[PDB]
DNA sequence: GCCTTGCCGGGTAAGTTCCGGCGCG
DNA sequence: CGCGCCGGAACTTACCCGGCAAGGC
């Protein structure tokens, strides 16, 4: 499914560089936000926003995509109870992702929280349970990896992908045409 | 000879929840 | 009155990045 793949990709970005927020305001007012932030304006507008917009249209979500410029980064934001729960329930059921969704999610998580040099293959996150799920998926895909506490200070774990399986990881996972290619993977393929 | 990877410090790119406003039953 | 989109941004915790050296083949 094209929509489930894009969805899993976006969830990867949300988990890695954004979030899902249920806000309560003065006067019993409220808001539900789907958020992805990124320093690069181009990435948010040229790569991420069009995918989100496709999803919004497919799901008949009436809300608009907002791009807010902040001091340190751009924010892509959709204010939508419907889209919020769509992603929050998907995240709840993450262990049940099929292979396609797994790969889309890993791509997204990597763009957001991965080692972009690709000299080493690493993903940082404070959620060990999350990295452990990804570890299992990678193993099933034949990509060896380890999880260690990379930063004792702030308690951020790292998922290190064995360079023995660099080709398999990059070609089979980052470069799968089953769903949107991460920018650096698209570049490699077009050379 | 060199690759790999745990480990750790460097200079910062994300995240999180406020605010005032509007719309609508 | 009770909720849910919009637009902005202040505030908080950094961001992944990259060097080093131990191990192992
Ligand atoms: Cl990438
Ligand atoms: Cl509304
Ligand atoms: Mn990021
Ligand atoms: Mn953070």
């Amino acid at each position: 499914e094209n929509v489930s793949g894009i969805s899993a990709y976006l969830l990867g970005l949300i988990i890695g560089d954004g979030g899902l927020y249920k806000l309560k305001y003065k006067g019993n007012r409220s808001e539900y936000r789907v958020v992805i932030t990124q320093k690069s304006e181009n990435l948010i507008k040229q790569h991420i926003a069009p995918l989100m917009q496709f999803l919004i249209d497919e799901l008949n979500v009436k809300s608009k995509i907002q791009i807010v410029k902040g001091d340190t980064r751009y924010e892509l934001r959709v204010s939508s109870k419907k889209l919020y729960y769509y992603f929050a329930n998907m995240l709840e059921r993450i262990r049940l992702f099929n292979m396609r969704e797994q790969i889309a999610f890993i791509k997204g998580l990597y763009v957001a929280a991965g080692d972009k040099t690709l000299k080493r293959l690493r993903i940082w996150n404070k959620n060990k349970a999350l990295l452990e799920i990804v570890s299992r998926w990678l193993n099933n895909l034949g990509v060896r990896n380890t999880i260690h506490l990379d930063d004792h200070r702030h308690g951020v774990y790292v998922l290190n992908i064995s360079l023995r399986d660099r080709i398999k990881f990059v070609h089979t996972i980052l470069s799968s045409h089953l769903n949107p290619l991460p920018p650096e993977a698209a570049a490699l393929e077009h050379h």
